[PDB]
């Protein structure tokens, strides 16, 4: 069994159908339990509900979804009406991930997306009716974290004050992103630091608002 499935498997024993915070915490115990490097966790958590209260998206795009823990911290947020778009390139995760939100009671508000984001992205605006994103999570690959900002520029997905939310920035590290994003008049930029266990090193989140085109 994958450790997404006992994950599922656990969330599904010990907590309570229908109350997000009770789910989150129990992945949280389980993977400390377990000692398993967790994706997100509630520390950075309390970063993106931050954000979320901040600049009150209606429609989130998350690019990874591993568990659903991301998705279930988010989506709880969200205003009656609000959707979050989350693109999963492996179908076992998106199976789980559905699992997650379903047993959370937030499914209602969640599309799950199958596939790359090089393939989804550019099908957002007729396939799924997106006109503008107000919100990113970018917590996929490293490597499509600069392609996939060039890619939603390019399709007209961003507005002035679209956030892009940005994990693991400095471990294993987006260098290229971080340099463009802070290099550029189309973005405003704020980092916040946060410790990874295990490895004991300080990684982090870069928060990047759209401003419009150069
Ligand atoms: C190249 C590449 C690698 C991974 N991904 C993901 C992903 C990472 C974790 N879950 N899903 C997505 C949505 N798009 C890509 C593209
Ligand atoms: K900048």
């Amino acid at each position: 069994d994958t450790k997404e499935q006992r994950i599922l498997r656990y969330v599904q024993q010990n907590a309570k159908p229908g109350d997000p915070q009770s789910v989150l915490e129990a992945i949280d115990t389980y993977c400390t339990q377990k000692e398993w490097a967790m994706n997100v966790g509630d520390a950075k958590g309390q970063i993106m509900d931050a954000v979320i209260r901040e600049y009150s998206p209606s429609l989130v795009l998350e690019l990874g979804a591993y568990c659903g823990y991301s998705a279930v911290r988010m989506a709880r947020l969200l205003q009656p009406g609000a959707r979050l778009l989350t693109m999963e390139i492996n179908p076992d995760c998106a199976a789980i991930t559905q699992q997650m939100l379903n047993f959370a009671g937030l499914q209602d508000k969640v599309t799950i997306l199958n596939g790359a984001s090089q393939d989804l992205i550019p099908q957002l605006k007729k396939k799924y009716d997106v006109d503008t994103l107000d919100m990113v999570f970018l917590d996929h690959w490293k490597d499509r974290y600069l392609p996939d900002t060039l890619l939603l520029e390019k399709c007209g997905l961003l507005r002035k004050g679209t956030v892009l939310l940005a994990d693991n920035v400095i471990v294993p590290g987006t260098p290229d992103f971080l340099a463009y994003v802070r290099g550029s008049s189309s973005f405003e930029c704020t980092h916040y630091s946060s410790y990874l266990e295990y490895m004991k090193v300080v990684d982090g989140l870069e928060k990047a608002i759209y401003q419009g085109p150069s």
